[PDB]
């Protein structure tokens, strides 16, 4: 039980797919019953994703633990099922701060911190933090080599070489072999220069994984093979793909894993991707088509719901139906009204912090709730229905959250601080990662889980207000879970409807293409049943 | 007044068209009024293409002095009219075989012969030969910036460009920005990559050519000319086109040629690209369609045929027909009969060498001359003609070149030295470049040329054996061109036949899309004609 | 057995003593009995030394079968007794010359001639070719390491340390370290630069050569060993020393030798060194002092005579006599006279061409016979002595060589096809290598030779006219030696003279520090028997 790295790294280009790769060669080697864990190093100096904008960087991913992370660890648990956590993700601004802070702590000793060997060193703890306890693990390194933003990662993983031996490590680089139309042929003269950088800071890769849009043949890849001095077998093509389900065989088709194992001194069976093999079959035969819309402020950057998206085919492959998922801008809601959610199977309403669009996203919950639309909401989608449902059936006039009106005379959601009913009386901070929840007997999300506890993730400060709850549900809302000692709203159904539900908690990251989810599958089911009484 | 020199260059990959893009710029300066000249720089240690495979090179270009060049020098001769000559070609092999002969000999004075200065130095002198007594010498350098082939070369033109001065010096380099569907976007990271290689050894590009399979939008262009220090409007997009000749109109409205013409204090009146407009226009509007099959033994890189291939375009130009040329393997023929030469409206057999294919080359041109379909034959295609000829028609059995048969009965084909008849009696070496050749009175050719003397380029040792000539002849074969005091066969004609020529030298070496070529318009008509009587 | 490779390599600056390193290191191999042999690889475009003059490149070595060569092989020939041979020099200009031939000629069946492969693998050959056979072969390679002129030399090694392995293939890189009085430390920075450089081309270092002017201390050894990633063993200081006869020594007492034997798997006994500490021992304990003049035309690069001088101080180490060499321009004796010419105990004048400063040296032949000053001439020293001996006692008027007065009336130096008597009656080119020459009966060098017969090389034009010969002999010189069958006059003696020699080959190149010379042990006994007689 020695640990195994395989350093992932990106010449030429920075979008080739480090993350997917790295998550389907994984999905490969789990497959042979080994316990294996990624890891994502970014250069950036952001100290987390926590503050990065949904439009800038797509959307900030969840941890069991907490930790606000690269979306691209969404990708890690959709591939493998060993639990992400705030270890497996860090940026340069994490260990610059880490080392400024040991520097107050003394713990240098009043000598000189150094790039070397000070900041390579903390790159090495962590990568071995996140690392020991696994049979594989896979480090991948953002950005493109030959770039100034990577080199301390670089330099740092070629110690770890070093010390490691190559016997329990790989570099698998990524690089683009693009075709030229003129000569009728895929280039390796990029492939010859991303080497020549990595030797210069004294990287030698042991594995070349050449993307195109189109496959690399053999006398390409025997070319890269002889000037990499690597086996032509370690030479891998991975062209581009419709779907990145079909990866994992594509890699294992080319013998990648075994390659793997034979330098690792693995001896395991080989890899069952009958599983994955069933995803790919179900995404390839859909019985019916289904479009569902997406009612949200980001919809500029699809990345920003890369989860929910994902969650909505995973729903797709479980009821084997085609879902045509639709963006729309709930600020056009706002302007050119209820007409541009016209022609939807399903309305989703997904997460989201300030009142830009929300008052769209308030008229979409109606007018699902009203016209018997199925409809999902995820925190601000439940914030939504909640606010919908106090107005236009609870009779509560211009009911709101105190993050978009504080002084509103009907805050049905609120900081737990700021709970007040109507006349203003009282009673007597961001929730994150995986929390237990309560379902109630005789709702509908209590079938589908079919279990009385669930565990889903949360990212939200504003909850709903105990305090105007009451008058709510004596209205008709019902509260299907709960949470925590102050026994806080999580779930809330419309029953007179054939299928409402909205959760506070974020189920698109705990779905896989694997295992499905049971909201999602409920909901894309409910979605075609509605689309054939039409 | 002062001579300017382009340094065109190319990053990324070798075949980004950089023979094409200094050709159409070329095009435009010249439109301007400007005295341009263009040269190639190949690192290849071949003394020249002489020796060069056309399987491996493509074809051997011919200029009228004389000299064996890259292909390149007929882009350059197709695009301007500034004629080529050997100064307009040279290799790593020509420099060191000249810098090699003047130390032998003693021209270095005992000193030791070094890469710089000496090997840079007779870099220099070559491109200062070519270009002297222009306005504007376009320099291209083969190769990859970064490869060790091509150091020399970029040390030398770096050299020029500090003695000469920024106000007479520009470099463009050509790069690619490659189309990634996983960003939908076009990447600059390699043309970073790229600049910070040539920034390396000396080399601050002024002109950015981005080439790729769409349009560089003005935000990428923007990214580029920020990280490359230049105006925005010194970076270029040339997309892939699917004419060549649209390159000059499109260079010409980014403003390149005002950009360099501003650089060189060049006062010139604006490019008027009429020329190259009606070149488009001819070809976008066909009145009818042909096809015509090309019998060789290269077909495996078209590049073999390059002029030819063109030719044939500007014959199709100057008819408005739309050629389809269908590129059959002469050795097909031997195997599998003349059942593949069916559908054909025209038929022309190219030049070459060596025996391997010539007997398929010989069936064609008698399918071709018994079926009356259009035939042109060129040096080979003038050999396999006769001896077509010479065997089925004059009884002259198994009638060859001695290239071929050396000992054969009726050598029809042979060198001048080796000429003997049917009984052993006898009388009592590559020609290369332009020649003067006689037209015959009442011959096709006599017609088409319209004047009594033409000026066309040799590439051939075996010439018609004069003592066997005098039966063919009374056989019905006409002699259409001569030339020399030998009075060598130049063209041959069947007469009872709609369309049949037959030449010694290399008619496509000297047709250009704007002037075409009276022999392939010709052939062409005949074409077209065939085709309507089917 | 398998031929193991030690490349040697130069970083930070050129003058490092690659040469003398190698040379060194192959000592301490011999001394194990290894059969080991070394070759230079010189970047410079000269096909060879042959053309390149003294003052510019220092002296042209001869080897035995007539190779003109870097005076590196004369280090190499005073270290192993291992023969040189053209086989083990070669220049860029030499593989270029090689290519052309194989190209121009059709080696290359029409294939496009590269450097990579077709360069690099005619380096590859010649290695190839000059190493087979040896048990150990150390190639060493010209110019620093990140310049262009080696780069195809530096691909060439890589490629073969692929092909051969790392079991029989070793990097040893010499760097500079050098001492800053500001830090009062060696500074391994430029090592750190240098190694970087290597790595970009493909190539790790197995050892590291540190020169400096003083020891490079364990500690700067420790970083470089950590930041090259070999074994502190692997790390060498190599200061500087006043006696190169040291380096073997210095090299083996870090056990340098043990670590090449060790990763080449070669069990073989510990070297012993005595013959160099002998030749260490004779160098220090020096019994009395002499000063001999030499007197020549290249004196401004003292490297011109290298050999030479190596030679007058193995004479010292036989006669336990310290050799004060003072170097005398012979253009200074015709300016100021034989005053220049006090206070030499021995008068030496070398080889040379051309007539600049040939009267001075005549002169100085002159001043040494009449004065009764030991006289050993070589080559040019032969000649002049010839004539100062036809003009001074013959009384032969303005007697010459035909190189410097072809017109003159007594041409005693000519070549053969010149020879003439002084009446214009006649009878009815570039000598280079091993000769033998036969010895005169009561001859000098008859005695010191020991033999009637010795092998010496030659590199000369101009022979001893026969003709005017007789005449010269009846005035009192003595013909001490001749060769082949036209009885060239080899060597020359002036018997009423304590010591007076002159030889037409140069013996210098076959003397070493171990085995000395019989001629140059006689003529510094006969300085030091002068010294004492004063
Ligand atoms: N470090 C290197 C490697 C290769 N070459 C040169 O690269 C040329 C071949 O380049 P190219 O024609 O672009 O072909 P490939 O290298 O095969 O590249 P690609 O796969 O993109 O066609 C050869 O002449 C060789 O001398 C070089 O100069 N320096
Ligand atoms: N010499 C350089 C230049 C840029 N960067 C880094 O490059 C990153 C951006 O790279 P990428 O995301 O690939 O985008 P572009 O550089 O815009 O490239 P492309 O046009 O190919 O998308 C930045 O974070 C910047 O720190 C770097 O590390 N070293
Ligand atoms: N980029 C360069 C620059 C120079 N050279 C080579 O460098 C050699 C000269 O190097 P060297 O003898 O070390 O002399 P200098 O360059 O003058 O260096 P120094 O001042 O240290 O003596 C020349 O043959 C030249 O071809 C090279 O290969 N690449």
């Amino acid at each position: 039980m020695t640990t195994n790295y395989i350093f992932v790294t990106g010449g030429v280009v920075s979008s080739l797919g480090k993350g997917i790769a790295a998550a389907s060669l994984a999905a490969i080697l789990e497959a042979r019953g080994l316990n294996v864990t990624i890891m994502k190093l970014d250069p950036y100096i952001n100290v987390d994703p926590g503050t990065m904008s949904p439009i800038q960087h797509g959307e900030v991913f969840v941890t069991e633990d907490g930790a606000e992370t690269d979306l691209d660890l969404g990708h890690y648990e959709r591939f493998i099922r060993t639990k992400m956590s705030r270890r497996n993700n860090f940026t340069t601004g994490r260990i610059y701060s880490d080392v400024l802070r040991k520097e107050r702590r003394g713990d240098y000793l009043g000598a000189t911190v150094q790039v070397i060997p000070h900041i390579t060193n903390a790159i090495k703890e962590r990568v071995l933090e996140g690392g020991e306890g696994h049979d594989v693990v896979l480090v991948e390194i953002g950005g493109t080599v030959g770039d100034i933003e990577s080199l301390p990662f670089l330099e740092a993983i070629r110690q770890m070489a070093v010390e490691i031996g190559r016997e329990h490590t790989l570099f698998m680089h990524l690089t683009l072999v693009p075709y030229m139309a003129a000569s009728g042929e895929v280039k390796t003269k990029p492939t010859q220069h991303s080497v020549k950088e990595l030797l210069s800071i004294g990287i030698q890769p042991d594995i070349l994984i050449c993307r195109s849009d189109r496959a690399v043949p053999a006398n390409e890849r025997a070319k890269i093979a002889l000037f990499c001095n690597v086996p032509e077998k370690a030479v891998i093509s991975l062209k581009d793909v419709d779907s990145i389900y079909k990866i994992p065989g594509l890699l294992k088709s080319q013998g990648l894993d075994d390659y793997i194992c034979k330098r690792f001194s693995l001896n395991c069976p080989e890899a069952n991707l009958s599983e994955w093999e069933q995803v790919i079959f179900e995404e390839a035969n859909p019985v019916s088509e289904v479009t569902i819309g997406m009612v949200g402020k980001y919809i500029e950057l699809p990345d920003a719901y890369k989860s929910v998206i994902e969650a909505l085919k995973h729903g797709g492959l479980k009821n084997r139906v085609s879902v045509n998922i639709k963006l729309i801008d709930s600020q056009d809601v706002e302007t050119r009204g209820v007409e541009i959610l016209k022609g939807l199977d399903a309305i989703l309403v997904p997460g989201g912090f300030g009142y830009r669009g929300v008052e769209g996203m308030i008229t979409t919950a109606r007018f699902a709730r009203e016209n018997n639309i199925p409809y999902l909401g995820i925190c601000l989608g439940m914030q939504v229905a909640l606010i919908d449902y106090a107005r236009h059936v609870a009779n509560m006039e211009n009911a709101n959250s105190t993050e978009f009106v504080p002084d509103c005379k009907y805050p049905v959601v609120a900081l737990i601080t700021e709970w007040r009913d109507e006349n203003g009386n009282v009673e007597v901070t961001m929730r994150l990662g995986a929390q237990q929840c309560q379902l109630v007997d005789d709702s509908l999300v209590r079938q589908l889980y079919n279990a009385p506890t669930i565990v889903e993730r949360h990212r939200h400060r504003y909850e709903v207000n105990n305090m105007l709850l009451k008058q709510i549900e004596d209205a008709g809302l019902r509260v299907a879970g709960r949470s925590g000692d102050d026994q806080l709203v999580e779930i809330i159904e419309v029953p007179n409807h054939p299928w409402f539900v909205a959760c506070q908690f974020h189920p698109e990251f705990t779905s896989t293409p694997r295992d499905g989810h049971p909201l999602f599958a409920g909901f894309v089911k409910a979605a075609s049943e509605f689309q054939k009484r039409q």
